[PDB]
């Protein structure tokens, strides 16, 4: 009559050796429910994964509540068993027909031990059970040395008749007391791929996160590990830690690898699975989940998708399930315990679209930005990803990971393994369709198939608020001497002397403003900027702020401020100010006011910033107003005017990186020369029509001859008059 | 049959001794319901953390009903149970092993007892029960000396092998009348935070709320403790009283202190949890909680999340729960009772989203607006926390509190407590990564955790309507002489001539307005007025009142204006009136008239707010409308022009506070000279370019040099010109 319906994992306590295999405590009640005896095997469905763990079962001693299980430490790491999933339990297959080979692995060790396994045969297959697919276990206490010593069992040679239990489980044999089948010890192989089966996530998959995921280790360990220092104290420790970030940077991983990495309960939610019908059913699952949390000491709640399931209040009022949940649960957790060990994780896409309520400080106190990786960080996830899939089916140097990571600006983590995927998609047709089913561990992996993953992945990505680390060197920029010196003079003071404006009590001016011809050297600036000082970069475009409804834009430029105050130090860039800097002359609505009236109050506006700097650049400077165009803020005034000659030539360069600049035969001074008086833009313009003539001629070109670059200069002209030239040289007058 | 749902205690009543600790008086129908012997133990599930307050059972005499139980004043202490709390029977558990040590805690006194003792032990454990967590008793009556004296039983080693008892009751057995184990009467230490037990609330946790929580405390005897009070006069007593204010300043803290210090029976509702899919089951449960409510003389009523309950009838037209139920709660609550002894408070976040149907003379006239906490009242929070935290795990003096304090000028007390909580994890973390898990208490927390924190803290409550200013004092102002006994006139003719001005009939002009050009330090003087003169003062600015929403702005201007009405005669200054007052001049839309249609009427018809002062500055005076340049309203003219050379002197004292003067070699007077047409505003930036330059030429000096000064004195212009001079003394003659 007790009908049980799903059961919860469970680590074998007291340590020692006991059983350590098939301890498996279950209620009699149960046992007898079953219709199995309980002295033979027992199967743990687990929703899934068939094959079923095939385990033999023991009784307990009246103490083990029914709803929990214990499938031992060994079994539940071997078989991906995390403390929290569901499990169900059924009848248990065909006795084991007997073990043939059955040999170590030696994970994690350079092997070679003879002296030290003094017999690891009996301590391994004395237990009962054993299933041959794998076994790891702690290091105990072996001759003299001590030290931490794993072994793994993967490799099978054994033929079982039934395909849907890949398990294969095996009896063990003995001869002897306190010989095997051939020995055991041989080889070092890893995980056997035969199988398929779940390796564990590991932090070693993921690199060049290392500073944001060690500082959310050390947030989840000192809850957990050692409540007793902050019981000492008992000030209200936190319980939620937010997780946000651009889709694609692997949430998902993480919360995977500190849910194994810890051997305590977590709990992992379905998301809209737990919303119902019925009004009281959500309640009754969210307390259950709680007091199941609470009834065991070490438990960490993990939430996902928190928008979906708790949307904004003032945004949509859908009814059903909705802030009311909100309330319960936080009414629930804020006097659930004083000090414990609970910790919830709440990891969502955009924050934005979570309730305000969630992100109050007294409760959620603790956040962790996640952004796009940079070039170290692609360099080292491509590094990481070529040792997991080990050098014996690849042929590649660190050059073309360094060339490719840079040829990735806007790549996010998630699309380097779809294009390594695909690239070895790529490698397969090109050696199938090719050489008519050629042996593949020859073609490996190359270079050529990287290039064309990269041509054809088109990632989604291009549309960001945000970018981080634009790469472009000193060698593709284009400028004058004299601005160079300037921002190298005002990024190298207070970066290097902010203790001593702190000391002297002057601080830093923290405002640049740019002004220029629209061809370059007032946009690609910024990024070289970024580039070089290797510190974190904001772009805001001038339109794209710009929204029909009143009032967006100061959320907006709220939400970038605030963005900056918690992102360090860094620089902030404005792409385009005349777009809304002018609300005289323009005659344009009192948004405009708000966003002049909303950066005149951040920028010296009762609150000072030490650590930012603002700089911002325009096309035409009058139509600024004077209350930002006042000497303090963005009082340095830079006239930089078109490209000079190496400038114009370096863009040139740049412009000519793709074709080779010896098949041309141009010695990159007669155009300079010819190209004296246009722009950057314009000689962009100019190259496209010179490789567009090109190929034009005779299809694909592998060079670009003068002549259509002479066409291209001769058909196209500047479009810049000496009027605007004037009228920049007489604002700086007047400056 | 009976099927018992919930159960709600009750103080045990007749007083005397009886049992004090295992009253129990449930039918005896639910005893023998629940299959348990009377004479044997119980245990109240309470929604979750089961096994609380595990204590024997007993009978009553058949006249208290069902829903009604009694577990003593000592119980209600020891487990902080609120009046009136749910609670669900659950089995007994097996009698307690022993008691170890047994040691008493002599609660809130210097201990130190002795002669006036006189063997406690007899009659502390001749009552059942003693549990080791705490037990509270009344003084009684011993001796002389009167006074009460409380004692506690803090410390104990008992050992209990299931953890899931949370309360690990221990036996009695000790040798007395009218040899123990190893005594009793020993330390004076608080409750014990290794069983974390949950400390009630105190109204001396709650600091800066003086006031408002004297009110408070004031509107909710008058009723329940000597009705007869205001039954005297026959006029009916008021039932509702409304806290309101910014989110998250002191009312769950004011709720929990009056629910514990009041014996009364307190309930506290669900607010959404309670709405399900039936439109009548939450009306019919409405009706119970008022039957339970009046039955029992001294209740208290909580109400929370009225907003979200009770909106606005004509905001939203949705259906379902809706102003019905706020009709019903209306209807219940006129005609509850005549007199009775009832308080309800209502706890929302947003007053106007609160239906005005709710604000009505009749049922919520009682009002308890908190601000937020000024200088004095963040100190005051400051210093608790730091009085709660102790000094036995950091150390703190005086003067950090006070800097602290003031930096925080926006911050709110869920805001202090958040940071204060990742200060100590920011310490704690800092001291692993340092020391390799050294002990925290020889590092505790010092003042670069506290300013990193400030840092990192990322606040969100800044956007505020309510704005405190930097306190700037006399000396530290340099101004001129001319005007100051006019403005000293004007400020201290409404404060200091009240009565003459009532018995006179010349009233308050409450005309007073600041015009000239930028940098003339209009505003400096009006924040150096408001500090020195120890009024209260609301911080308005130009765009701040503009809001998008139409009408918003009006609900903003009406709730400012009744602030500045009930916060005593105040000042109210206008940062930028050259926003609302251009009408004509521009295209505005009407809501721009509306605002200054209702802020003319506000100034002077209808009404006369003779307590506050009206001032106001203005860049431009072409922008204010002639309907307010009438007299009677803002007559009073102060032309507040540019400083001269004293006051000019003056300023450059304060920019020169942080450098030293006397190896400059510079008199302090020539510089001042050299610099007459320029402005405070223009002084502060010629300074601050000088330092930028001697920190850009040589890096790190101790004083600035004549040279620099000359620099900043040719590179900046004056920027004002004599023609807007004339036009303002024109516009000054004509007025
Ligand atoms: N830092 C990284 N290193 C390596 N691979 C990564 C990284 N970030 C993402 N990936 C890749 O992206 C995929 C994992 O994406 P995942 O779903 O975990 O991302 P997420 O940002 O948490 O988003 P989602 O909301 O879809 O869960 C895998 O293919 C993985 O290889
Ligand atoms: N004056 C204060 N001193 C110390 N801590 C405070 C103070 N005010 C608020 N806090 C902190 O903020 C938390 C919540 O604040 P408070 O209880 O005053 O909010 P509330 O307005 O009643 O709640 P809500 O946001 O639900 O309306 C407290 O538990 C405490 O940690
Ligand atoms: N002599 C001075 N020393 C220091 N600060 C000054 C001085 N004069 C003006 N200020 C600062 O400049 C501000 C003056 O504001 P103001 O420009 O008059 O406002 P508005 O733009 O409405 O005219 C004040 O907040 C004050 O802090």
């Amino acid at each position: 009559f007790k009908l049980p319906a799903e059961f919860i994992t469970r680590p074998h306590p007291s340590k020692d050796h006991g059983k350590e295999t098939c301890t498996a405590y279950i209620h009699p009640n149960v046992l007898s429910s079953l219709e199995i005896n309980p002295g033979s095997f027992c199967t743990v469905g687990k929703i899934g994964e068939n094959g079923i763990l095939v385990i033999a079962r023991a009784g307990d001693e009246e103490v083990h509540p029914v709803n929990v299980i214990t499938l031992s430490t060994t079994i539940r790491s071997v078989g991906n068993l995390i403390l929290g999933d569901r499990l169900e339990l059924k009848k248990a297959q065909v006795q084991p027909p007997y073990a043939t080979k059955v040999t170590v692995g030696s994970l994690q060790g350079y092997n070679i031990l003879e002296c030290m396994e003094e017999k690891v045969i009996q301590k391994l297959l004395d237990d009962s059970g054993v299933i041959m697919p794998g076994m790891i276990f702690q290091n105990l206490k072996t001759k003299a040395g001590d030290e931490s010593i794993d072994v793994v069992i993967t490799d099978a040679s054994d033929d079982s008749l039934p395909d849907v239990s890949q398990l294969d489980l095996n009896m063990d044999d003995m001869y002897g007391g306190l010989g095997s089948t051939h020995i055991t010890f041989s080889k070092e192989t890893q995980a056997n791929r035969k199988y398929n089966l779940p390796e564990p996530l590991s932090y070693a998959a993921v690199g060049g996160l290392d500073k944001e995921i060690e500082s959310l280790k050390s947030a989840i360990e000192i809850p957990l590990h050692q409540p007793t220092l902050f019981s000492s104290f008992g000030v209200s420790p936190p319980r939620g830690i937010l997780l946000h970030g651009p889709p694609g940077t692997g949430k998902t991983m993480l919360l995977r690898v500190v849910a194994n990495t810890s051997n305590a309960h977590v709990l992992t939610i379905n998301g809209p699975s737990i919303v119902s019908k019925y009004l009281g059913e959500t309640e009754a699952a969210l307390r259950d989940i709680f007091n199941e949390a609470r009834k065991y000491q070490p438990s960490i709640i993990f939430i996902d998708e928190i928008d979906s399931i708790a949307p904004n209040r003032a945004n949509d009022d859908s009814g059903e399930v909705e802030s009311r949940v909100v309330a319960t649960l936080l009414t629930l957790m804020d006097g659930m315990g004083a000090a414990g060990k609970v910790v919830v994780i709440a990891a969502t896409n955009r924050p934005n679209s979570v309730d305000p309520a969630l992100r109050r400080p007294g409760r959620f106190d603790q956040e962790v930005e996640i952004g796009i990786p940079d070039v170290d960080a692609r360099f080292d996830i491509l590094t990481k990803q070529f040792s997991r899939m080990s050098s014996d089916r690849h042929v590649l140097d660190s050059e073309a990971i360094k060339y490719i990571a840079s040829k990735t600006h806007g790549y996010v983590g998630a699309d380097l393994t779809a294009l390594c995927r695909e690239s070895v998609m790529k490698t397969i047709q090109r050696g199938l369709g090719t050489d008519a089913n050629i042996d593949k561990f020859s073609l490996k992996v190359t270079l050529k198939d990287v290039e064309s993953a990269m041509v054809d992945i088109r990632p989604s990505a291009m549309r960001e608020i945000f970018l981080e680390m634009p790469k472009v060197y000193w060698s593709d920029i284009g400028g004058q001497e004299e601005l160079k010196t300037k921002m190298k003079e005002m990024i190298q003071l207070p970066l290097e002397a902010s203790e001593t404006f702190a000391r002297l009590g002057i601080s830093a001016p923290k405002g640049v403003l740019l002004y220029g011809p629209p061809g370059c050297s007032k946009t690609l600036t910024a990024k070289a900027l970024a580039t070089e000082s290797g510190i974190n970069f904001l772009a805001v475009k001038g339109p794209e702020i710009f929204n029909k409804y009143v009032g967006e834009s100061e959320r907006a430029i709220r939400e970038i401020f605030r963005k900056a105050r918690s992102a360090a130090p860094s620089i902030i860039f404005f792409d385009e100010i005349d777009a809304l800097s002018p609300d005289r002359d323009g005659s344009s609505t009192s948004a405009a006011n708000h966003v002049l009236t909303s950066l005149l109050n951040e920028i010296d506006g009762v609150e000072e910033l030490k650590g930012v700097v603002i700089v911002a650049a325009t096309n035409r400077p009058d139509e600024i107003d004077a209350a930002l165009l006042r000497p303090g803020r963005l009082d340095r005034h830079i006239y930089v005017g078109p490209p000079d000659v190496n400038a114009r030539l370096e863009i040139l360069k740049k412009c000519t990186k793709k074709f080779n600049t010896e098949e041309s035969g141009v010695d990159l001074h007669e155009l300079a020369d010819r190209t004296e008086g246009y722009s950057g833009a314009e000689v962009v313009l100019l190259c496209q029509e010179a490789g567009l003539a090109a190929i034009m001629e005779d299809l694909d070109v592998a060079k670009v001859e003068l002549r259509h670059f002479e066409k291209a200069f001769k058909g196209i002209a500047r479009g810049i008059t000496p009027e605007m030239l004037s009228y920049y040289e007489e604002f700086a007058l007047r400056s």
